[PDB]
């Protein structure tokens, strides 16, 4: 588990967003396993803005932060996972680490801010949906 919280933003995996994500929704999409909803008090996170390939990444089910090296955001071919089938995610970047389904949400940092959060994972890979495209996130 885990979010994104910037401004009046909260950004987090869409197979884990709650009913009061959906009823409070700004923005989805089932393609990067992504949404984002509205927030009543303001957060402490920072997006990175950037084309950072090295960061840093919280694994819940190591209770650490790996640094790693991550491709830049990409369509790629994710096998099935107990929470989507085998399918096509966009905005994917993979990194070698170890992911499971409850380490989604945890973030992935560079020096310029938030990066993404873990969405994917098996086969000694960790994915991470990419946020750093989503300027709006910035304002209003
Ligand atoms: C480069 N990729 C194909 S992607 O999925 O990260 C992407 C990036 C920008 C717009 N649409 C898709
Ligand atoms: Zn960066």
């Amino acid at each position: 588990s885990g979010a994104i919280y910037v401004g009046n933003y909260r950004v987090v995996n869409r197979h884990l967003a709650t009913h009061n994500d959906w009823a409070n929704l700004v923005w989805e999409d089932s393609s990067r396993d992504l949404l984002v909803s509205s927030t009543t008090a303001q957060g402490c996170d920072t997006i990175a803005r950037c084309d950072c390939q090295t960061g840093v990444y919280y694994c819940s089910s190591r209770r650490k932060h790996y640094p790693v090296s991550f491709s830049k955001p990409s369509l790629i071919f994710v096998e099935a996972s107990e929470y989507y089938p085998a399918r096509y995610q966009s905005h994917l970047m993979l990194a070698v680490g170890h992911s499971e389904p409850g380490d989604c949400g945890g973030i992935l940092r560079c020096q310029h801010g938030v990066v993404g959060i873990v969405s994917t994972g098996g086969n000694g890979l960790v994915g991470f949906a990419d946020v750093r495209d989503l300027l709006w996130l910035d304002e209003e």
